[PDB]
């Protein structure tokens, strides 16, 4: 594990997919992750993401977000790839760093080849209270931490998605407001313009980050139109789709399809596959997640909520966890026990005990009427 | 029973789920009530309310009644959701408490400290007809009962729904009107702007209520899309749905899933579950209900009604008593007696006497048929 756990067979493919991807060799190509739910598959996908860059930018959906009231499904695609689309601007600010040399209430700072008195505001007297060297950033204050030039500059790449400039060109309870969710068209083409010529003039880059669709077989033939449509883009994202659906109907038609996916998109994808979460990579992740909410749990706990990983979910078992140290909490435990899981989980119901909440009673109710 | 009778441990697991929202570990969580109808499920969501607070915003739907003649889905919902978001006002009412001293037709007051003579007028004078210590409030009246200050202050908390708020600035027979009941676009947002405002003037706060859908497997995906992004919103309420469908068709598709939900929206759930009422707990609320009305019902008929509750539901059950007593006033009675039972339980069918209406009358005319 060095960022996440197991799936190291996934995990080996999706690197091959990342040389590919690097080396260009991925034009008008995506990904399909096949494999039942709850096998790490947003993680495989996320991770491709920051292994292009610390700043790619990464969304995640799920097929069936698309139908809305809010948005059409073009609009919902519209903003899935407009967030998964970044521009990088370079940033330069002038930092003056130096030693002290004198304060007069002037500040006289030095390198070791040059000197200089700097002229000092009310702001900056205070800020300068709160014979060393140090940094100071014009417009800005002071980072009490040198040769060479005493301003020098220094780079400050910034990222931000095509979505997020288009906010912020276009909030509180907007949600609930009965309007949709649009983006105004003609607010778009005006940012795609301004986007446009700020890379013809070198000063914005365009980085394709990663769009992840999860259940994609709730796509329908439309939309799939265009994905296939989006591939062949010159700065189209890295598209990564999953399904645990092995053949099924293509949403729109009446044909069967491997995945429900319409065969001009399938000609064009990379499958890998994710398999069930062993015994060991369970109890792994478990205790991450522990950390994480800076929960300790004993190890006879950990046993039983990882065999409660095993034959529900991954995503059920971390659950526990908050409920469990909320019950550990209110008896005034120190570390979660095994009796905490177990009450948690006569609680707090699995998606497979929920669809048969009643058998749960009738053998109850059966087990009275014997006596 | 402190509040409500019976379901002990849904309410036990409601209690852990309020100790996640208050400790604010329930971000994007939702909660599903499973079990059979007649179970208590509004009440336990109608208690987590109350539990968060005295004026803890509560709204209740069911998943049918966001297809109607008069709104959309969307308006549907964004009402359903803006009747469970509370804007908590703070009133500064000025009170002048003190001791009367004399009056003169000028009202003398005193605390242990200070002194004062007020000016009154014709209204005051009436009111005051109308040498001991009281209050007033200042452009109202008095209130008949110090030390200190003599004009003290009281703060009065408000607590408005952001629906409220829309009719406000937005009534009698208008659901006979054949217009729509929608709200303004431009009305909402204007009123997301005022209450944006005050909020960062600190002269209003936000206060999440407590949303509960019943039926909730009567949406289609577009609503649970709805659902899926409220839950993401800061300002969201505590989300409850319920539903007795184990696996069901996600209406608007032609696929199975637990309960008819989307699994991007079942992954952030929270299932608890209710079992049937037991026969002590029937009898329990068939008791506060009687109080509740005001009947005195004999012990012989609280064990049919009881029996009656079993077989059918709580809620036929309760309808009886409202019938019982008229049929006990009718014969000048002073307590529903079994008689007055059976002869209710003979006029007004039950749902499963009722789809089986001939059942009755084709036992009755072969029982005659025989003779
Ligand atoms: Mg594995
Ligand atoms: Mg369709
Ligand atoms: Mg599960
Ligand atoms: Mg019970
Ligand atoms: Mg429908
Ligand atoms: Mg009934």
């Amino acid at each position: 594990s060095q960022g996440m756990v197991g799936q190291l067979a996934a995990r080996r493919a999706a690197g091959v997919v990342l040389e590919m991807i690097r080396e260009g060799k991925i034009a008008g190509r995506a990904v399909l992750i096949a494999g039942q739910p709850g096998t790490g598959k947003t993680a495989i996908a996320m991770g491709m993401a920051q292994a292009l860059g610390p700043d790619t930018p990464f969304t995640a959906i799920a097929g069936s977000e698309i139908f809305s009231l809010e948005m059409s499904k073009t609009e919902a695609l519209t903003q899935a790839f407009r967030r998964s689309i970044g521009v990088r601007i370079k940033e330069e600010t002038e930092i003056i760093e130096g030693e002290v040399v004198e304060i007069q209430i002037k500040l006289t700072l030095k390198t070791t080849e040059m000197e200089t008195i700097y002229d000092l505001g009310t702001k900056m007297i205070e800020s300068l209270t709160k014979q060393a060297g140090d940094v100071i950033t014009i417009d800005k204050a002071t980072g009490k931490i040198p040769d060479g030039e005493l301003q020098k500059r220094k780079e400050v790449v910034h990222t931000v998605s095509l979505h997020e400039i288009d906010v912020i060109n276009s909030g509180f309870l907007a949600l609930f407001s009965g309007d949709t969710g649009e983006i105004k068209s003609e607010v778009r083409e005006q940012i795609n313009a301004k986007v446009a010529e700020w890379r013809e003039e070198g000063k914005a880059e365009i980085i394709p980050g990663v769009l992840f669709i999860d259940e994609v077989h709730m796509l329908d033939i439309e939309s799939f139109s265009f994905l296939n449509r989006a591939l062949e883009s010159d700065m189209a994202p890295v598209l990564i789709m999953a399904t645990n659906r092995g053949i099924t109907r293509i949403r729109g038609t009446s044909y069967q399809s491997p995945h429900g996916i319409p065969i001009d998109l399938l000609d064009r994808l990379l499958i890998v596959s994710t398999t069930p979460y062993s015994e060991k990579d369970t109890k792994q992740i478990l205790r991450i997640r522990c950390e994480e909410e800076d929960v300790e749990m004993s190890e006879d706990a950990y046993t039983v909520l990882t065999r409660i990983g095993l034959e529900t979910s991954l995503r059920y078992a971390i659950q526990l966890i908050t409920a469990a140290s909320l019950v550990c909490r209110k008896r005034k435990g120190t570390e979660v026990q095994v009796d905490d899981i177990k009450r948690v989980y006569s609680l707090f119901l699995d998606e497979s005990r929920s669809t048969q909440y009643m058998k749960e009673y009738q053998d109850a109710f059966l087990f009275n009427e014997l006596k």
